[PDB]
């Protein structure tokens, strides 16, 4: 049997969009959801880019995405914090994405005495930036990291990822951070708040097991793994396909005109 899903979370971080064929396939997949009135969000562990930046790029490939249909770990982070304390102050390490999310969720920026410390990727990192974060934590700040990814694949090779930079604070202070992004469930839970659907009716679509699928599994939601081209104690994705095109008939069969 195939369940009827009322909402889709679609991962942006994998190889699912590599090359002309894949991009066109993703376009037809998303247009099917839109055509059939099914709500979706694009999700990402990238804390640096703003939802406008991400949606603009999707739209440049004719993939239909408003700014409101992009949900980043920065947004999950700020929502999480606002739900802890509506008027929280936050010392932020990171780039434009996380700063905008903090701003837009009614939170304020602080320093050595902030309520929270947040670490998101910062290619302009400095010793003093680490230092202020450490001091804030030792002064009692709750410690949050947007995402634990250890490295970023580039043409140069594998560069330091946010998980590696986060570690400076973890080690120096002895305080373990709350990670927001994949494979943790928080990003999924915060996404569902925006999407407006239940765990039982939401599908997470991704192309990497360790991050995308595990995030869905940890949140208790069904998953769809796309093999772009598994130990027994390892929980399988609910569904698996080679191309997003394969899922189109299932959308159409469950969401009619």
């Amino acid at each position: 049997s195939l369940k009827t899903y009322k909402g889709y979370l679609i991962d942006l971080d994998g190889t699912m969009y590599n090359g002309t064929e894949k991009i066109e396939e993703a376009c037809e997949f998303v247009r099917t959801l839109k055509d059939r009135g099914v709500p979706y969000l694009f999700v990402t562990n990238n804390s640096s880019r703003t939802p406008k930046q991400v949606a603009d790029k999707l739209v440049s490939f004719d993939i239909p995405a408003t700014e409101e249909q992009v949900f980043t770990t920065s947004m999950a982070t700020a929502q999480h914090i606002a739900q802890q304390k509506k008027d929280a102050s936050v010392y932020v390490i990171g780039e434009e994405g996380i700063r905008q999310a903090i701003e837009e969720n009614g939170l304020t920026f602080g320093g050595e005495n902030a309520d929270f410390v947040v670490v998101g990727i910062d290619r302009s990192i400095t010793y003093e930036k680490f230092a202020v974060g450490c001091l804030a934590i030792r002064n009692g700040a709750r410690f949050i990291s947007t995402n634990g990814d250890i490295a970023i694949p580039t043409e140069r090779g594998l560069l330091p990822g946010n998980g590696s930079l986060t570690s400076v604070l973890t080690v120096s202070t002895g305080v373990q951070p709350v990670f927001i992004g994949k494979p943790e469930s928080i990003i999924m839970e915060q996404a569902m708040r925006v999407l407006g659907t239940d765990v039982s009716e939401t599908l997470m679509v991704g192309d990497n097991y360790a991050t995308d699928i595990m995030a869905g599994i940890n949140a208790g939601m069904d998953t769809l793994l796309v093999h772009t081209g598994m130990t027994d104690d390892m929980e399988k994705p609910t569904h698996a396909i080679d191309s997003l095109t394969e899922w189109i008939p299932y959308i159409e069969g469950h969401h009619h005109h």
